[PDB]
RNA sequence: GGAUUGAAACGCCAUGCUCAGGCUGGCGAGUGGGCGCCACUCUCCAA
């Protein structure tokens, strides 16, 4: 409920727990060397931003999204991009989905200003049509459509 | 003729859009109007 959306109590991104994944006679995480507190430092800034007190975070179809910079209020706005359709790095976007224990990273994105124009305005140029009353709305929203 | 974090790795097994329902009841192409007014087969040729 508070973290990753439909995986197990307690995920992880590495884990090595059978032979098949194992190479070069190495085991565990031995696997892949990490430094202790490295290892602490992500893991607690990605569960910080998993919480849902925090307005930084947003599911959508199965991924579950986290984005980050330093503002936020904008692209919290995507709620409503899919919810009801219309010095610090600028908004590095990362969307996972999990598996049944662990999880994987279905894409990732720096790109600024956030627009996903390439599908939505596509999208929408294609349902371009002159209206019949003057008082019309130009953007219908999907739940409008189906009724 | 050692070593491309490599060498091997099926999305797979299978399931009815079914059971049924009147385009009906009914309505005047109907009322009425002149093909009329008038005009030379007529001049001459043995059997």
């Amino acid at each position: 409920r508070d973290g990753v959306r439909g995986a197990q109590a307690v995920a992880s991104i590495v884990s090595f727990n059978n032979t098949a994944f194992e190479s070069y006679g190495k085991e565990q995480s031995i696997n892949a060397p990490v430094s202790q507190e490295a290892a602490f430092s992500y893991v607690t800034a990605l569960n910080y931003l998993l919480n849902p007190s925090n307005r930084q975070k947003v599911t959508i179809a199965d991924a579950t999204v986290v984005f980050w910079a330093e503002r936020s209020s904008p692209a919290e706005d995507i709620f409503a991009g899919m919810f009801d359709p219309p010095e610090s790095v600028r908004f590095h976007v990362l969307g996972l989905s999990p598996n049944a224990a662990r999880l994987s990273v279905r894409f990732w994105e720096v790109d600024t200003v956030g627009h996903m124009l390439d599908k939505v305005g596509r999208h929408y140029r294609e349902l371009e049509i002159i209206p019949q009353f003057n008082n019309e709305q130009e953007f219908p929203s999907l739940s409008t459509l189906l009724r």
